[PDB]
């Protein structure tokens, strides 16, 4: 079935919650035992969000080379991604080596350091131009070198030194930072306000290394975000539009990593940025 329409009778017939468990059982299932390796224990924010063996990240060292992250590659959309989880305080180093390494342009935050009076990710970035952060274990340093805060959302521009070479990129740090802490957003109009900005700077482009992307978990805001990019780009390019069906390309990248989209308010709100999405692009 185009999707309005479908997405109305859905709502009619309240059946979101039965889309989703359908999804569910349909979903990979493949092997993640490396992720479950007791040196690797304090490596993982849940017990419950691994990455699969086949699409890990590696990163580039012989002592251990895991970190929670997994590449999600859309052949026919020729886009990928890398979803990971929030930093946790001993993996902020592996992360910066994993942007290093993958020669990304941005990385993509969609939560606070702190929700519901919890924390849901380490204090990964400087605050200000004039203190630094050097990450030791991993031989990398970081710099503030700007910041644009708007009501919505945060852009950052950070410079990443290699202390081994002294060579220096320019990172981007794309924040959201007015998801709700429960639920979804109401309308999808500043989350796509977001998703554009975030292509505009080039960093979703395949001139850079894969974007990094990160919630707290890694599978539900972010998967919202990586869904709602491919099915436009698919609709844009299709010679006939109505051919993306979203449960499909959910699937697909569920291959790479488990658990994308993780209750069915997030399936709903995605469907509704990709549609609110399409009749931007042709004006409708
Ligand atoms: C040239 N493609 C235009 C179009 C049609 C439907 C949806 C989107 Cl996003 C774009």
């Amino acid at each position: 079935m185009e999707m309005e329409k479908e997405f109305e009778q859905i709502d009619k017939s309240g059946s979101w919650a039965a889309i989703y468990q359908d999804i569910r059982h349909e979903a990979s299932d493949f092997p993640s035992r490396v992720a479950k390796l007791p040196k690797n224990k304090n490596r993982n924010r849940y017990r419950d969000v691994s990455p699969f063996d086949h699409s890990r990240i590696k990163l580039h060292q012989e002592d251990n080379d895991y970190i929670n992250a997994s590449l999600i590659k859309m052949e026919e959309a020729q886009r990928s991604y890398i979803l990971t989880q929030g930093p946790l305080p001993n993996t902020v180093g592996h992360f910066w080596e994993m942007v290093w390494e993958q020669k990304s342009r941005g990385v993509v935050m969609l939560n606070r350091v702190m929700e519901k009076g919890s924390l849901k990710c380490a204090q990964y970035w400087p605050q200000k131009e004039e203190k630094e952060m050097i990450f030791e274990d991993t031989n990398l340093k970081l710099t503030l070198i700007s910041e644009d805060i708007k009501s919505y959302y945060t852009v950052r521009q950070l410079e990443l030194e290699n202390l081994t070479t002294q060579e220096t990129r320019e990172i981007l740090h794309f924040h959201y930072t007015t998801w709700p802490d429960f639920g979804v957003p109401e309308s999808p109009a500043s989350f796509l306000n977001f998703l554009f900005k975030v292509r505009e700077s080039g960093s979703l482009s395949p001139e850079h290394g894969p974007v990094v992307v990160h919630c707290s978990a890694g599978i539900g805001r972010s998967g919202t975000f990586c869904l709602a990019d491919t099915c436009l780009l698919l609709m844009d390019k299709r010679k006939d539009p109505s051919s993306v069906d979203i449960k499909k390309v959910l699937l697909e990248m569920r291959k790479f990593r488990m658990g994308l989209i993780q209750t069915a308010d997030q399936l709903r709100f995605s469907y509704l940025a990709v549609i609110e999405g399409a009749k931007f692009i042709m004006g409708d």
